[PDB]
């Protein structure tokens, strides 16, 4: 589903973000799915995800190009309210988008302020016509709400004691048992609303 919350979590150089880059926008792009990324990361040249689409100077760029990359420099509540704005009326025009946002932490943070645009983008997503993927490195570094209110969480492996507690109290007891043995880019998958548990081995390319 193209208006799903979909949460990845995992170590540093875990493979999520290659999850994304290899399968979650492959599968997007061969169904005609438009996408938006929220992108923190700066490399030598553009960001990290500067590859993957247009790359966005302005609001209006957000809702006319379909495929867009938008660099994210202030890392602040105002400018998540501003692209949840721009990303509804890029959903008017494009139909169904899912809004991808790497390193989520930024504007979904344990403990930070719930602004109208968050409020909605969990509640309210499918109305707007807008799907989520949300990455995240430990899964106590965003708002509880989040798990909550996804419909897939993917982890990758950890033992962080306090990381099994989050996940058996805001996920699934089994998948806080199940992700302790995880190898290398292997990964679980936790659908929310079937409460029911997947192993992955690693994606190809
Ligand atoms: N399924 C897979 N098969 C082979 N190699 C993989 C893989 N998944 C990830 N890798 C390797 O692991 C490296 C790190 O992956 P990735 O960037 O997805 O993790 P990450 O997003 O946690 C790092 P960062 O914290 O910088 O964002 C990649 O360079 C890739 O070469
Ligand atoms: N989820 C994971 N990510 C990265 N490295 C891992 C891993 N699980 C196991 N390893 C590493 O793989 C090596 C051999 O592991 P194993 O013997 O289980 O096969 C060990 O060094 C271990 O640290
Ligand atoms: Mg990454
Ligand atoms: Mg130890
Ligand atoms: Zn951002």
């Amino acid at each position: 589903n193209p208006d799903d919350i979909v949460v990845l979590v995992g170590r540093k150089k875990s493979g999520k973000s290659y999850l994304i880059k290899h399968y979650f926008i492959p599968v997007l792009k061969a169904h005609k799915i438009s996408y938006i990324i929220d992108d923190h990361n700066l490399l030598r040249s553009g960001s990290e995800y500067s590859k993957f689409g247009y790359n966005a100077t302005s609001l209006s760029d957000i809702v006319s190009k379909q495929y867009v990359v938008v660099y994210d420099r202030a890392k602040n509540d105002d400018f998540f309210e501003k692209l949840w704005q721009a990303s509804k009326l890029h959903s008017k025009k494009y139909g169904t988008t899912v809004l991808i946002i790497d390193e989520a932490y930024y504007h979904f943070k344990y403990k930070q302020k719930v602004t109208p645009a968050i409020d909605e983008a969990l509640h309210a997503n499918r109305h707007a016509g807008l799907g989520l993927i949300l990455s995240t490195q430990r899964v106590y570094d965003l708002m509880p709400i989040v798990y909550k209110q996804a419909d897939l969480i993917i982890m990758f492996y950890t033992r962080e004691p306090n990381e099994l507690r989050w996940i058996s109290k805001y996920i699934s007891a089994e998948a806080a048992e199940k992700v302790k043995t995880l190898k290398q880019y292997h990964f679980l998958i936790y659908d929310v609303n079937s409460q029911t548990i997947k192993i992955h081995k690693p994606i190809l390319e």
